[PDB]
């Protein structure tokens, strides 16, 4: 009612269909009056891997400190349209809190261990058009309560 006032905006920094990396950019805004503990916030980006390989996420920049933002990869089960995996982004306790009426960006990249290609065009979360942050319901966010933003595939 006031405990999940996290607005999520998104765009892709690189929008090549055949791409050796995926470039998720999130902007998270606390739209309410109470602080949000980032350690409990998770984000998902859903995609089809187009050849499974070890993958790595890097956070290149966030005001909370990029080393405090990490990513892991999980398989969808069952797979569905546009989604056989998701990236899950998490924040450490050192990321701190997101104050009332403030926002942070989370900018990063992921790639396969052998740098082989993805097809971005079929990915559930991919936005082929946005060049700026946009309120995007095809990425999801979570608190300790579970889902707080978006539509899971
Ligand atoms: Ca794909
Ligand atoms: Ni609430």
């Amino acid at each position: 009612g006031s405990h999940m006032n996290l607005k999520v905006e998104f765009f892709n920094a690189g929008t090549q269909a055949q791409s050796n990396s995926i470039y998720p950019k999130f902007r998270l805004t606390n739209t309410g009056s109470n602080a949000i503990n980032l350690a409990d916030v998770k984000l998902h980006y859903y995609f089809t891997v187009d050849g499974d390989k070890a993958q790595t996420f890097w956070c290149d920049w966030s005001p909370v400190g990029s080393s405090n933002v990490t990513g892991t990869f999980v398989k969808m089960n069952p797979t569905t349209t546009g989604a056989d995996q998701y990236l899950e982004i998490a924040f450490s306790s050192a990321a701190g809190t997101l104050a009332a009426n403030t926002s942070i960006e989370v900018q990063g990249r992921f790639a396969k261990s052998d740098w082989t290609n993805y097809n971005q065009a079929d990915d559930y979360s991919f936005n082929s058009s946005a060049t700026t942050y946009t309120s995007w319901d095809k990425v999801t966010a979570y608190s300790a309560e579970g889902l707080i933003w978006g539509i899971e595939p």
